């Protein structure tokens, strides 16, 4: 499944995507991505739209 990450950061804003077999695998990939880019925010996940959102 294609999962989407919506980033609403202080300095970095946009969207990116990743493919994974389940949501927990996608979460790990996106949490790594956020750490690598210095984003430290709060997360939500909406299973209906397969979209994660992170806001600082």
């Amino acid at each position: 499944m294609q999962y989407k990450l919506v980033i609403n950061g202080k300095t970095l804003k946009g969207e990116t995507t990743t493919k994974a077999v389940d949501a927990e695998t996608a979460e790990k990939a996106f949490k790594q991505y956020a750490n690598d880019n210095g984003v430290d925010g709060v997360w939500t996940y909406d299973d209906a739209t397969k979209t994660f959102t992170v806001t600082e």
